[PDB]
């Protein structure tokens, strides 16, 4: 694990990233599909090789020795708000046990359901809040890739809250 595991937000292409392992918002059937899965495609197509699982769990497939997390979070045009709600928490957790069984020091993660899963909803506080939750008790370096602007202040700003 991390000598003191902490968190970070990073305003940048989550295919860039500078951590052990990438989580990928993948879609239940293992396609390429757009927004990070996309770019997460462009650059480790190798592990889309039997990446396809259901909502709310995580499947890794390494692409060389570098572990991508597919984790499946909920699109909220299909799933009512308490049923999202509930699987995006669990697809969290099954990221927190990949994580752990990975032994990785550290693992870049995007926020689970926004973007075209989000049922045309701000979901910032509610994704970030499920990702501490699950992420809490895992000695991993965490750091959150996001695109906008404003995103990456408000991330910020509720890391450095509970500081
Ligand atoms: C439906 O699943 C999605 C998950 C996350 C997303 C959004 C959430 C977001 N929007 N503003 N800050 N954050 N993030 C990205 O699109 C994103 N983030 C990191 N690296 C990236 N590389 C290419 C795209 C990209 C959308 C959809
Ligand atoms: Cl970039």
């Amino acid at each position: 694990g991390a000598m003191a595991p902490s968190y970070r937000v990073k305003r940048m292409d989550i295919a860039k990233n500078d951590e052990e392992c990438v989580v990928n918002a993948a879609n239940p059937r293992g396609l390429p599909g757009d927004g990070v899965c996309k770019a997460v495609y462009k650059k480790w197509p190798e592990s889309f090789k039997n990446s396809a699982t259901p909502v709310g769990t995580a499947k890794t497939v390494m692409c060389g020795t570098y572990p991508v997390i597919h984790a499946v979070g909920p699109n909220f045009s299909n799933y009512t708000e308490s049923e999202g709600d509930r699987e995006l928490a669990a697809a969290y957790r099954e990221v927190a046990k990949e994580v752990t069984r990975l032994g990785v020091n550290s693992v870049a993660i995007p926020l689970l359901s926004t973007g075209v899963y989000s049922g045309g909803k701000d979901r910032l506080t509610q994704s970030l809040n499920h990702l501490f939750t699950a992420m809490d008790s895992t000695d991993a370096d965490v750091v959150i890739y996001c695109r906008d602007k404003e995103w990456e202040k408000k991330i910020s700003e509720a890391i450095q809250m509970r500081t």
